[PDB]
DNA sequence: GTTTTCGCATTTATCGTGAAACGCTTTCGCGTTTTTCGTGCGCCGCTTCATCTGATGTGTTGTTGACG
C-alpha cells in the first residue's frame, strides 16, 4: 500500500470527529480532496480494513463521551 | 545399471484491489384517518312591567345699599 499520507490523514481526520460523518461521503468527499491536490486514493474496501486494524477503542475515541 | 537429487513446467490457489451486491435501519411520501376547533342555532329560565326621579355644605362673586 503505496498512497498519499496526506489523503490518508484527511480521512481519518474525517473519521475520528464526532460528526463521524458515512463512510461514504466521507469518502467521495476525500475523492473530491483527492481530485483537487491529485492524491492516489485505495480502494475503499482496503480503507475500511485499515480502520478495522486500527482499533475498536477508535470508535469510543471518535464518540466518546 | 539403479537410485536420488536438481532444474524446469503447468496448474491451482489466493490475495489485494476496486466496483458492486445485499440487508438493515431510517425517513418521507402520499392516500386515507382522527381529533379539535369554530360557527351556529334553538331553548330555557329569570326577571320586570301592569306608574317612576334628584340633593347638600362652603366659598366666591356680584349687586345693591349705606355711608362719607
Amino acid at each position: 500500500s503505496e498512497f498519499d499520507e496526506d489523503a490518508w490523514q484527511f480521512l481519518i481526520a474525517d473519521y475520528l470527529r464526532p460528526e463521524k460523518p458515512a463512510f461514504r461521503k466521507c469518502y467521495e468527499r476525500l475523492e473530491l480532496a483527492a481530485r483537487e491536490h491529485g492524491w492516489s486514493i485505495p480502494s475503499r474496501a482496503t480503507a475500511f480494513r485499515r480502520i478495522q486494524q486500527l482499533d475498536e477503542a477508535m470508535v469510543v475515541a471518535c464518540r466518546e463521551g
